[PDB]
DNA sequence: GTCCCCCGCGTTTTAACCGCCAAGGGGATTACTCCCTAGTCTCCAGGCACGTGTCAGATATATACATCGATTAACGATGCTGGGCATA
DNA sequence: TATGCCCAGCATCGTTAATCGATGTATATATCTGACACGTGCCTGGAGACTAGGGAGTAATCCCCTTGGCGGTTAAAACGCGGGGGACA
């Protein structure tokens, strides 16, 4: 709650030497300041003496003094060179850019109206921004975020507007409906086309999804399985009416493409994942439910595998229908907590999406069939009838759909191996470690590539004199992949191609990154350390066509962790990581379907070592290949507000039965409904006319009857009769009825707020669709000028008569709870419950306004 | 910085120590026999692992009843305000 | 023509009644997990039964060791006095 220092985000000079100390940064340099609980839009350059003593400041101290050694760094230092300025310099326009993110919203989650200190009330978005975490969430006026990104409050109106509520979810549990092999695409791809085994594989899970199993998805890595995912997803929410919750787990890595893609493919449902630790734990679970002792504003979500033994009771709670999972190979033994947590979840159908080699173990393709079908089910004689069966047993569940049939777009593939023979140091540390000296069994497998992995190495190669080239020199000739990936390296930068290098030790990534930089090869780093803030800005930094980054690392499960490289071609793996088909899913990340210039792929295999032992092996392992028609009073009643609310309901009744008023019927029982009440209302209209012509002309006999007896003489003139023909005549001209009639036990119901409401809204619909059909926001009137308002607390003109029609247009009459809430008309403290804007108060305007504009 | 409880030291008072002799309880040795143990066999039922089963608590869950919160349609009475009718 | 007089006209205030929805409270039912008792099956580590032998019981004798009593010197314990130096605040 306090008004702190957060972070740094710019800095200048103030007023306009060697080294300047703090004395200079505080009367010579202002800096901009982000303050802590308020948005980044808040930014105010400020330094000490203007803002005094306040929460925090050493921060500020620490970036001064790096900003002091950077100025050290920058031109006062004569050890300098060229490229330390285009690094520092770099700096700062990544700073920037990390920085001008932090400016533009993403999302608003929710949006409740706060009071103020006057008094008065205004709407507030909580705003979630772009790379950053849920954390940091503040409230925004409604007063400038439409001026910012119209984009997110239109699309956060749009959430609520499309109702996709479990209660309106379908349930076939009991009966599956008709299901109907389609062969076109349905109107629901806004991002691209798509191709023939796309519809086939969307056709074959809503295949099996019509008979109450499940399947595993085993395609090739890049033949769009996610994009499959969203529109099987999409089609079986609006087809078949299964708006229900579904759980979709997605590693922490690949959760913004899933984001990204999921927006750009399927723009009209949600995609709030979960992430976080604490304060985004409150956020998602506040925007769950709402504070009552059962409110579902989601359905499609991601969490990551960690997310989920984490918080096992947050998940648990709430019931799940689809669970779709990317690369689920992390279920390869059936004693995990991630497979019996998945089992936890009350689920009904599952669908696993990966390819991993269900031929090396048993327990994997068992654990991937109980995993799904609880209680269905060695020697190589008995193993051709094992497969015999197994294998037509399974193949009725499974897709095994090959490259072969996509390769008439594709580029060729190839691989070349590289026998690499081992040197002195790797002779002394092959040969020397398991005999007295030191200086258990794993350390010679990974020191049987690279030597320097320990301590006492670098000092024993240089046998002389702090030098800079003799280091290079003695590091890349003490093996001989460094020397031929040199020599490589070499030729391709002859020629311009993209180079990748997958290695298992984190260690030697490092080494690389202390050999490439020296050789002036501009790259990043991509492990298990940096976040996702980090290794996005680097992927995204990757893929521009213009990057100078012709070298990117990678690691074995980071490295084939998720998402993919385009502009990637060139794959060079210095050892196989001890797993077969994990160098086929590793290259998977570079050679896809976007490259065209084919992918060459290099693998450094160690001659007379311990891992051609291993490939062996892997290659030991890969050679297996093998009621509609009854309508009760709450119906009657809420289809009357529905007549009140939107008027004639034959041409928008989908829309008007799916917001949860109308229960599940038949759209002839509404039609017929609303006949029998228009008809019986206009019958009632008439006969109410014929009825009260004939009391006014009796009246009127009996009128004239009392004012002959009235001219005479005969009455007094000192009392004036009030029970008289006369005075209840004019009673009878200013009567306070109202043309009413009960149709099915619903009493209270007038039959001309109908008739002129269907009239009103008609009016309403052809005057703003005849002139302005897809710009309502470019409505005018002219010189039609009402009357003036009666003693209003607020400023009344043309524009909110123009834009007060808008809400009817849209919402319609009666509906202020969105009108007040509406940015786009200005009327935020103009629309209240003491106060002067009124409910019916300002409905009966309304009503003046359209009959104004009907005369 | 103060006060009084220990050490050092001379003399007064008790009992430890050494020498001698006595007497008998109790420990040390021995011989014989007889109960109690290890050793050896057979047997299982005691014990170990595990599937199967209804009952403590705990969690909702469809259904019904009672009590408001708040909203909207309806009714009693106008207040200037607008649109026309008899007089300066 | 301007100024008081007749006839509507919606919004001002307040009050009644029907309705959708939230809150509180039962009430018999369908899961959830955690079992402790039983029967399933099997091992044999105990029980059961018998033998054989040598330890330990006891009894009968021995003689060493422990307790006792006594009296003479001769050091030791006991006492006090006095004042210094360590405890304690
Ligand atoms: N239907 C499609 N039409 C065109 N391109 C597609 C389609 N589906 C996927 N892609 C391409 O595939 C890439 C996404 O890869 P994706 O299939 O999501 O990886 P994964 O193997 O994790 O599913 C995108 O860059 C996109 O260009
Ligand atoms: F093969 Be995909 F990129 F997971």
């Amino acid at each position: 709650d306090f008004h702190g220092i957060d972070i740094v985000i710019n800095h200048r000079l103030k007023t306009s030497k060697t080294v300047p100390d703090l004395n200079n940064c505080k009367e010579n340099y202002e800096f901009l300041i982000k303050w802590t609980d308020e948005s980044h839009l808040h930014n105010t350059w400020e330094t000490y003496e203007s803002i005094g003593q306040v929460r925090g400041l050493k921060r500020l101290d620490n970036y001064c003094k790096q900003f002091i050694i950077e100025d050290q760094q920058v031109r006062l230092d004569p050890y300098v060179t060229a490229e330390d300025i285009e690094i520092m310099d770099m700096e700062r326009e990544r700073r920037l850019d990390e920085f001008e993110e932090f400016h533009v919203p993403e999302r608003i989650i929710d949006s409740q109206r706060a009071s103020l200190e006057d008094g008065t009330s205004q709407l507030q978005y909580l705003v979630k921004w772009r790379r950053l975490n849920y954390d940091e969430a503040t409230w925004e006026n409604a007063t400038d975020i439409v001026k910012l990104a119209p984009e997110q409050v239109k699309h956060f109106q749009n959430r609520e507007n499309s109702k996709i509520l479990p209660q309106y979810s379908s349930n076939y549990t009991s009966q599956r409906p008709r299901f109907e092999k389609l062969s076109v695409q349905p109107p629901f791809i806004k991002g691209g086309e798509l191709r023939d085994f796309q519809l086939t594989g969307i056709n074959w899970m809503a295949f099996l999804w019509s008979k109450g199993d499940n399947g595993i998805l085993a395609d090739e890595m890049g033949l769009g399985k996610t994009v499959q995912t969203v529109a099987f997803i999409s089609w079986l929410i609006f087809a078949r009416r299964q708006n229900g919750p579904h759980i979709i787990v997605v590693p922490l890595s690949t959760m913004p493409a899933w984001l990204d893609t999921f927006e750009k493919w399927a723009p009209d449902l949600n995609c709030i994942c979960y992430m976080g630790n604490q304060k985004s734990r409150d956020t998602i679970r506040e925007y769950e439910f709402y504070t009552n002792p059962k409110t579902m504003k989601f359905n499609v979500l991601l969490t990551t595998y960690e997310y989920i033994l984490k918080d096992r009771a947050e998940l648990g709670s709430i019931k799940w229908q689809f669970m779709a999972v990317d690369e689920a190979h992390r279920l390869k033994n059936a004693e995990s907590s991630l497979y019996e947590s998945l089992n936890s979840f009350k689920v009904a159908n599952r669908m696993l999406i990966t390819g991993t080699p269900l031929q090396n173990n048993i327990k994997e393709l068992a654990a991937l069939v109980n995993f799904l079908m609880p209680g269905r089910f060695n020697q190589d004689e008995e193993q051709e009838e094992y497969i015999h069966d197994l294998h037509r047993r399974i193949q009725p569940f499974i897709l095994r759909r090959l490259k072969k049939d996509v390769e008439k777009s594709l580029p060729s593939k190839t691989e070349r191996i590289l026998r690499v023979e081992l040197s002195d140091v790797q002779t002394e540390y092959y040969k020397n470690i398991l005999t007295k000296n030191y200086s258990i069994m794993n350390e010679l497998k990974k020191a049987s590539n690279h030597p320097y992995l320990f301590d006492n190495a670098e000092e024993r190669v240089l046998q002389k004199f702090m030098t800079r080239e003799n280091v290079l020199r003695g590091l890349i000739m003490s093996s001989g992949k460094m020397v031929l990936l040199d020599q490589l390296l070499t030729r391709l930068k002859k020629d311009g191609h993209r180079v990748l290098i997958f290695s298992q030790m984190v260690r030697m990534l490092d080494i690389l990154g202390d050999y490439l930089s020296i050789k002036g090869i501009n790259f990043q780093r991509l492990d298990g350390t940096v976040p996702s803030a980090q290794r996005r800005i680097s992927i995204d930094h990757f893929n521009s066509p213009d990057s100078n980054d012709f070298v990117f690392l990678l690691s074995t499960r980071a490295g084939g962790l998720g998402i993919n490289l385009m502009t990637a071609d060139t794959v060079v793996i210095f050892d196989s990581d001890w797993n077969p088909q994990a160098d086929l899913q590793a290259m998977a990340r570079a050679h896809r379907i976007g490259q065209k210039n084919h992918v060459m792929v290099y693998r450094l295999v160690s001659k007379d070592t311990v891992e051609e032992e291993v490939l062996e092996r892997a290659r030991k392992k890969m050679i297996l290949e093998y009621d509609m028609d009854s309508i009760g009073e709450s119906e009657v009643r809420a289809l009357y507000k529905a007549i009140l609310k939107f008027g004639n309901l034959k041409e928008i009744l989908d829309e008007l039965i799916a917001d949860g008023t109308l229960p599940v019927k038949s759209f002839e029982k509404y039609g017929e409904t609303y006949d029998e009440m228009m008809e019986a209302a206009k019958d009632c209209v008439h006969e109410e006319e014929k009825n009260r012509k004939e009391i006014l002309e009796k009246l009127e006999k009996h009128a004239t009857a009392y004012r002959a007896k009235l001219k005479s003489g005969e009455i007094k003139a000192e009392n004036q009769p009030k029970d008289n023909p006369l005075t209840r005549l004019s009673l009878k001209k200013r009567e306070k009825k109202a043309v009413l009639f009960n149709f099915k036990g619903v009493k209270s119901l007038n039959a001309e707020s109908l008739l002129s409401r269907v009239e009103d809204l008609k009016y309403l619909k052809n005057l703003i669709n005849s002139n302005y059909k897809d710009d309502p926001l470019k409505f005018s009137l002219g010189n039609n000028t009402p009357k003036p308002v009666q003693n209003w607390s607020s400023n009344w003109t043309k524009e909110e008569d123009e834009k007060l029609l808008i809400g009817v247009f849209k919402y319609g009459y009666g509906s202020w709870t969105q009108i007040r809430d509406d940015p786009f008309l200005g009327i935020t403290d103009k629309i209240f419950l003491k106060k002067v804007p009124g409910a019916i108060h300002l409905g009966r305007r309304v009503d003046y306004l359209l009959s104004f504009l009907r005369g």
